[PDB]
DNA sequence: TTGACTCTCTTAAGAGAGTCA
DNA sequence: TTGACTCTCTTAAGAGAGTCA
């Protein structure tokens, strides 16, 4: 098994490589009518992506390193969390984009949490709009708002009460 | 079926059958430390379910009627909305449980909206905790709260900024 | 050891359609 | 005509593993 020192070395090489990705400045809603700025380190749209990186899906990548003749591979956003527990409350931990930008690999824009917690950030009002996430959101979720409901609750007769 | 009269007859037959489902009272968080009461009309756990109803999955049912000697079949929660547009902004419209209770078929607990709007209600603070849904929530979403994040954003070196 | 592709899978909110009696 | 089963699919947040040079 990889030692803690070897895992730390993997995280360090990953950080070195991701740190050289193009850094893109994005202005984002924070909630409460306020605007903030995030700096995303974005993996390229097409090969080559960077040393150790390869695309396994339209918005999916993996990181690969060969140690003592054994090939090791990880989901490209999971590497910052290799020294953390990988489940909680019986749920698998997932890499969760606080910036809601899939191509971004900035570890300051990622957290490690259940898929339900991950998804829910899409609708959060944001750090200046009432976010209650213990690990605070960096921005208002992209899907926050009144929604676009086509039809609401309704009945033709009198068979029901709310 | 095709005619508006035939569709109204389908909606009326569905309402009459679901109106005879057992009515189960559920006390629910509203947000803001307040509690409310919902009356769900719950499809039975096992056959028989009611005239026209059959189970296609653990928590999935369909409604079927024979019109003009042809069988017409719908997802069991879609029937109230048969006169509504079936898409919005190029996204499929879905039946969305305001009571977060799959077995419930009370149309006063259903709305018709994109899958994204639908999902997002799971994390809504609720009608007394800040819900901004234009078609208002009936309760706080079951997944609202601080979450259980295992690890937050972090870096080992000095290559990244927020 | 490395790059650039290939494939299928998970989850939890939702769907359509066929086989028998 | 009606009932009670069977199967796979959609979406958008996420995954693991194979092949070839
Ligand atoms: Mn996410
Ligand atoms: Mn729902
Ligand atoms: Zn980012
Ligand atoms: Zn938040
Ligand atoms: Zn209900
Ligand atoms: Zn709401």
């Amino acid at each position: 098994a990889l030692t803690n020192a070897q895992i730390l070395a993997v995280i360090d090489s990953w950080e070195e490589t991701v740190g050289q990705f193009p850094v893109i400045t994005h202005h984002v809603p924070l909630g409460g009518g306020l605007q903030g700025t995030l700096h995303c380190y974005e993996i390229p749209l097409a090969a080559p992506y960077g040393v150790g990186f390869a695309k396994n899906g339209p918005t999916r990548w993996q990181y690969k390193r060969t140690i003592n003749q054994v090939v090791h591979r990880w989901g490209s956003h999971t590497v910052p969390f290799l020294l953390e527990p990988d489940n909680i409350n019986g749920k698998t931990c997932t890499a969760s984009h606080l910036c809601h930008n899939t191509r971004c690999h900035n570890p300051l824009h990622l957290c490690w949490e259940s898929l339900d917690d991950n998804k829910g950030r899409n609708w959060c009002p944001g750090p200046n709009g009432g976010c209650v996430h213990a690990v605070v959101c960096l921005r208002q979720g992209p899907l926050y708002g009144p929604g676009a409901t086509v039809a609401g609750p309704q009945q033709r007769g009198s068979h029901f009460v709310v």
